[PDB]
């Protein structure tokens, strides 16, 4: 029993509002109550716990609000729009960026960053493209900051084009942000805007409060305020709510039930004040995620489809390509976009599944016992009868348990 209330507000972390977490288990008993940061698994790096019962005490708190408020990046947003414009009016010999720090640097502030290692000649070309000048934060347990591999990124770029969206909201893709960007700027007049939310603030010192939110994913969070949230607000509710795309690209390993309550919550906001008789639009998102998931992705969002484009990165901690040669990847697409509209690119290894309506990869084979190419790894699957389904060769189907898994599994019933 949880009579969970959504009623009262969850502590302050550094990191915006704490999630409430309750464990059961010791034969299912006894529960418990806490608070435990939204954005964080392990509790390395946000300490945050916090008894529902526990109530903080007034030095306590105070204690804890200026840890929060220390914890800070250490550049205001402010302070970052400034100190970018001030940087991209410096000649080129005076763009330098220390990479120790991942901080662009103004002319002054060079001798603090003497004895680090430091960048020189930042030019216009690089400073549009920021995903390639900070390294990744690659930690799986914070940030999980894997980038699309190029090709694919323009992939992506070039299929928002032709599906005819001009506004792109990206929630954690810094790199596909700053392609539309390029894509939009130069030699072609087609308006793309772009507006990435992000939990990494480095991002902040490359794009005006136009362009970038210091964005928390999981509890639906602006470090900045209202005004960095209606930011946010104004670039949906633009043109009546039409011609805009939200792109998503989560940690993989992070909770996935939150990042579902903040995507409605995003939705909630594009949805305000539209027709009420017009009711029947959902925001067209794509939500990129590793095929495995899907199950749990359209439990959320009974109206996603997964296609069949390969995403591949630069990074990944799901894959790295072997001496052998590349190993394929598992993160896929999922949208409520008709799979049908999108085309992939034949040049890639992509054909046109004409049972199933909709592009499908070339080493791919159509199962024709439910109705779609089925073999998402990079095998050729098998047809279970009695699961009604498909599953991965080396899977067999087991007396006793009466459903398909692998051999060295726990048998049940
Ligand atoms: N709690 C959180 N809130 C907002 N963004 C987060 C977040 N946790 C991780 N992120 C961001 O989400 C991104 C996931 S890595 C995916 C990046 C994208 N595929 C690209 O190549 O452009 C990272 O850039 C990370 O900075
Ligand atoms: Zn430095
Ligand atoms: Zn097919
Ligand atoms: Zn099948
Ligand atoms: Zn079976
Ligand atoms: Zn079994």
């Amino acid at each position: 029993v949880l009579p969970l209330d959504p009623a009262v507000p969850a502590p302050l972390c550094p990191h915006g509002p704490t999630l409430l977490f309750v464990k059961v288990t010791q034969g299912a008993a006894a529960t418990r109550r806490f608070y435990a940061c939204s954005a964080c698994r392990d509790r390395k790096d946000c300490n945050f716990f916090q008894w529902e019962d526990e109530k903080l005490s007034g030095a306590r708190l105070a204690a804890r609000e200026a840890h929060n408020r220390r914890c800070q990046p250490p550049l205001s947003r402010t302070q970052c729009v400034e100190r970018y414009l001030k940087f991209i009016e410096l000649p080129l010999t005076q763009r330098k960026f220390c990479q120790t720090c991942q901080q662009l640097l103004l002319p002054d502030d060079w001798g603090q960053h003497s004895e680090h290692q430091v960048l020189g000649n930042v030019s216009i070309t690089q400073l549009r493209r920021p995903s390639q000048l900070l390294y990744p934060l690659e930690n799986a347990a914070t940030n999980a900051q894997y980038l699309f591999a190029d090709r694919s990124c323009q992939f992506l770029v070039d299929l928002l084009s032709a599906l005819g969206f001009r506004r792109v909201l990206c929630v954690g893709t810094p790199r596909l942000h700053e392609l539309i960007k390029l894509t939009a700027s130069g030699d072609k007049k087609s308006n793309i805007k772009s507006l990435l939310l992000d939990i990494d603030f480095r991002y902040s010192q490359f794009y005006m409060e136009d362009s970038f939110c210091h964005y928390n994913m999981f509890n639906h969070h602006f470090f900045d305020g209202k005004t960095a949230l209606e930011v946010c607000r104004a670039f949906l509710q633009e043109d009546k709510g039409e011609g805009i795309i939200m792109v998503t690209d989560p940690p993989f390993g992070g909770l996935v039930e939150p990042l579902a309550i903040t995507f409605k919550k995003l939705i909630a906001m594009w949805k305000e004040g539209q027709s009420q008789d017009d009711s029947h639009k959902e925001l067209p998102i794509f939500w990129i995620f590793p095929y495995f998931f899907e199950s749990r992705i359209c439990q959320f969002f009974p109206s996603f489809q997964m296609l069949d484009y390969q995403v591949d990165y630069d990074n990944h901690a799901l894959y790295k390509h072997g001496k052998t040669g590349r190993k394929q990847s598992p993160v896929r697409i999922f949208t409520n976009i008709p799979p049908n509209k999108i085309i992939l690119p034949t040049e890639e290894g992509y054909r046109f599944c004409s049972p199933c309506q909709r592009y499908v990869s070339l080493e791919n084979q159509h199962c024709e016992l439910c109705n779609s190419c089925t073999s998402k790894d990079g095998r050729k699957w098998n047809h279970c009868f009695l699961c009604k389904k498909c599953v991965k060769p080396s899977w067999i189907h087991c007396s006793i348990c009466n459903h398909c898994a692998v051999p060295d599994h726990s048998c049940e019933g």
